[PDB]
């Protein structure tokens, strides 16, 4: 109906209102109809992951460029490095999302990976590239939703 | 019509991402179609009651254990105790939430309620357990919406 | 349908949630339909501009009294002037919203506006009152949805 087109409107509004709040304050980054934050802890890949699952979302991972920069906006942010959405594949070398997909967009810095002793988690320095690495450092938890 | 389904989902998926991240900065707690959230400010019952209302929400008050727990998660977080909403009967011994219908809900101390100077209000024990006393004291403000 | 009025409702009382807890927390001011809310930043007039459009909102300009007097509960809770969302015209005295159009609502402080050296911005004293001034100092972004 026509009060049904003006209900709408409103309630676009408003959610465009929390988000532009959000956003001026610096709790939440968006990139296309993906939402970026973090909660300022630096804890390991399983504590991440838990921390963003009882937030309602997930542990972040960049599938664009423009999605990889912003993640890494907010490691420079924190001068720390953020554990990505990604673990290696039985096979050293492959990398796969969190529920089981091969990785399609990567940002390796030069060289890697490069599996120490079996580099099984992923990092992004600050310059936003990645690192393959172990999953018991403490890193910047970023969350997507 | 068809555009109309698209709009919900998108509107359903960004009020998801606004409260996931106000979840993930531990801003709020979401229990069921409740939310509980504090200003961090500890003062007494009727300072909090006007603080809830003019945030558009109302003095916490749980109505069930997870609610009960969720609220004392705060409380214990502020290592504070929470006035609740709800206030003494006429005669002794009976509460009521503030709209005047009688409490079901209870998780009293052993030994609460216990009026020792006609204990008015209702404040909870950081292991969530309640107290009757009076209203005066500061206490953590907590409010549900 | 039926399942659609369902959705609506719950979508509201999210919507409502999210923004009580944002006004609980001092993030925001809701003033009718529109929303307004500070980085804590002190800036000059373009950096403002430019960090609220950024966030989705405009540097903040009052209409009514009512909105007036909330911008300048938010000077006042910073203790730090707001630029306004207002420029003088090519003709001194006049004054005009960003989008061109004429100022209608006005809370000069007596005498002003008063262009010393062709005051071209517009701040808000604490009190509320409007100054016209330069736009090189740094004042309280404050920014509307
Ligand atoms: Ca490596
Ligand atoms: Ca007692
Ligand atoms: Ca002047």
């Amino acid at each position: 109906d026509e009060e049904l087109q003006t209900e709408l409107y409103e309630i676009k509004h408003q959610i465009l209102q929390t988000m532009g709040v959000l956003s001026l304050q610096g709790s939440m980054l968006s990139v296309g109809d993906k939402v970026f934050s973090t909660n300022g802890q630096s804890v390991n890949f399983d504590t991440i992951k838990e921390m963003c699952t009882r937030a309602g979302g997930n542990i972040a991972v960049p599938r664009t460029p423009e999605e990889n920069e912003a993640i890494a906006s907010i490691a420079k942010k924190y001068n720390n490095y953020v554990y990505l959405g990604m673990i290696e594949d039985q096979t050293p070398g492959d990398f796969h999302y969190l529920d089981g997909a091969s990785v399609s967009y990567t940002n390796w810095y030069p060289g890697e990976p490069r599996g120490q002793g079996k580099e099984k988690c992923v990092e992004m320095y600050t310059d936003g590239t990645w690192n393959d690495r172990g999953c018991l450092q403490y890193r910047l938890a970023v969350c997507e939703f």
